[PDB]
């Protein structure tokens, strides 16, 4: 129905500027390329695991122990992406708020924010969007780096603390009871971009954009930023990785289709990553027609380009008060639903292992939501930027990888997917095929493995738009990395030393499901023999 049409924040706000950033048609190949490969064959698993086993993230696990680490480590990494997406929603309110007038604050060098060295056009960042952006909204001129933090802005905080409030009030009362909070998240985005998709190619100047976008240069290719960059995106919109799809699917009819839904969502995720690339190139271009200079010198490589590149887009439109308020309602309900499902999410996750937390929703949730506001608190500070670019490339880096390439290898080569095959036929009627098969167990797990490795051996330092970070930031940044990925070695560890017996009954007590544990005496144990790992 309509909860198919998945259309996320981060296809309206991080794929713009991961695709300028990395020259532009030749981002689209190992986005495409790592889609076909790897994206819908896990969304396809996920699926599968959370509706026949009928549970959360960290107790699905219950088909092979050993193994629960990795839903601990995609618990966190939820966790620290909701640290900084809800500074993004506070963002969007401080916008619409600000929306409310005939005369928009992003439109002249008259105003309290505006440096003397504004120039009205009629990296830069003296033109008045970019002017409003960074001297009214962040207040980033009273920061010298990430040293110099500062103190949070009350105009900022205010804002953040009724996203919480809204996400308390929305969570509290158990599940939300569904067609509430989508039936404008399903409609308003596609109408929006195609107004803007339309609007945008009538522009002068927009044809060369279209054409920088519709054109490939192979040097950007054979560098390893633009292949890390699109496996990133891939399992940052598609919803893998996160422990979502898990839970999502826990509260499903048993007998619904998982591939239909998996097709459907990635064909919509490709479609909509496309028309947003094309409108975002097409206002660049003319923007860069207007100011006389380079394409690749008129906007910022952060994550504050749409913010700077939408509004010079709506301030074109006839009427551009009723599309302002329109845009920023949209981007609005997008960051509350995202922020919901992930906090639902975690809270889902965590609840399911032990039962003292549901019956105590109320206080969970407080618990969890306050503590979001107080570690959000850090990134509405005077210099909050970096401490948001810190986050949004080390919270979910190559630690999101390495948790989706270890789930894969755990299902696939040690429960088996002759099982995992056999009982997908018992609950659809359908065998998965050759091609899912092979896909999941020999080529998810190469691809992954080569981008870790990849990742790990080119790392690049932190740089924020000619802004280089000091030599222990990347330390910090290490460190939050590895907090996530170090979960699945100590879980290992902790099984193995607390149960008894020899080398044999502890490596095979926590290899086999947790139902078939009178078989281990008897030794009817399928792992041992190599006719279980000879699966097709
Ligand atoms: C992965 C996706 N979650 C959905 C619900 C599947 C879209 C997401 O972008 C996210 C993940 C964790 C936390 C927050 Cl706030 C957002």
């Amino acid at each position: 129905s309509v909860v198919g049409f998945a259309v996320d924040l981060a296809n309206v706000w991080r794929f713009p500027y991961l695709c300028y950033k990395n020259g532009g048609g030749a981002f689209l190949i190992p986005y495409t390329l790592f889609l076909i490969i790897a994206g819908m064959p896990l969304f396809y698993m996920e699926l599968a695991l959370g509706q026949y086993n009928r549970e959360g993230a960290a107790t699905v696990w219950k088909i092979c122990p050993f193994f629960k680490g990795v839903g601990y480590a995609v618990i966190l990494i939820a966790l620290y992406v909701g640290f900084y997406y809800n500074v993004i929603i506070a963002w969007s309110l401080y916008y619409l708020f600000s929306s409310f007038t005939l005369n928009l604050p992003w439109t002249d060098c008259g105003h309290t924010w505006n440096s003397p060295n504004c120039t009205d056009p009629k990296k830069y960042k003296f033109t008045p969007a970019a002017e409003f952006y960074e001297r009214g909204v962040l207040h980033l001129h009273e920061s010298s780096g990430i040293h110099d933090i500062g103190l949070p802005q009350w105009q900022l905080l205010l804002c953040l603390m009724v996203v919480v409030i809204v996400l308390y009030f929305s969570l509290w009362k158990g599940v939300k009871t569904s067609g509430k909070v989508v039936w404008i998240t399903a409609t308003l985005p596609y109408f929006v971009l195609f107004v803007l998709l339309v609007h945008g190619v009538t522009l002068p100047g927009a044809s060369n954009g279209i054409n920088a976008y519709l054109h490939i240069d192979f040097y950007r290719l054979k560098e390893a930023t633009v292949w890390i960059d699109a496996a990133t995106q891939i399992f940052f919109s598609l919803g893998a990785g996160f422990g979502v799809l898990i839970a999502f699917a826990s509260y499903n009819k048993f007998d619904n289709n998982c591939y239909r839904d998996a097709l459907l969502t990635s064909s919509i995720n490709c479609i909509t990553s496309f028309v947003s690339g094309f409108a975002i190139f097409s206002i660049l271009g003319y923007m860069a027609h207007e100011h006389k200079v380079n394409i690749e010198d008129v906007a910022t490589e952060g994550a504050g380009l749409v913010f700077i590149l939408y509004p010079e887009a709506i301030s074109t439109l006839s009427g551009s008060t009723f599309w302002a308020v329109v845009f920023f309602v949209m981007l609005l309900a997008l960051g509350l639903d995202s922020s919901m499902g992930g906090m639902e999410a975690v809270i889902t996750g965590l609840a399911d292992d032990f039962q003292v937390l549901k019956r105590h929703r109320k206080l969970f949730t407080f618990g969890v939501t306050f503590s979001t506001f107080l570690l959000a608190l850090f990134c509405i500070t005077k210099g909050g930027i970096y401490v948001l670019t810190l986050l949004d490339t080390f919270a979910a880096g190559t630690s999101i990888l390495f948790a989706v390439l270890m789930e894969a290898i755990g299902v696939s080569w040690f429960y088996g997917v002759d099982r995992f095959s056999n009982d997908i036929q018992q609950m659809m009627g359908f065998r998965p095929g050759l091609y899912w098969r092979l896909c999941w167990k020999f080529v998810s797990p190469a691809f992954l493995l080569f981008v870790v490795v990849v990742s790990i051996i080119n790392f690049k330092p932190l740089t924020y738009d000619d802004y280089i970070f000091p030599p222990w930031a990347n330390w910090v940044g290490w460190g939050i990395a590895l907090s996530s990925m170090v979960l699945v070695p100590i879980y290992v560890i902790y099984k193995f030393l607390s149960t008894q017996g020899s080398l044999w009954e502890r490596l095979a007590y926590g290899i086999t499901p947790e139902n078939e544990h009178h078989l281990v005496a008897q030794r009817d144990i399928r792992q041992f023999q190599l006719q279980h790992w000879l699966a097709i």
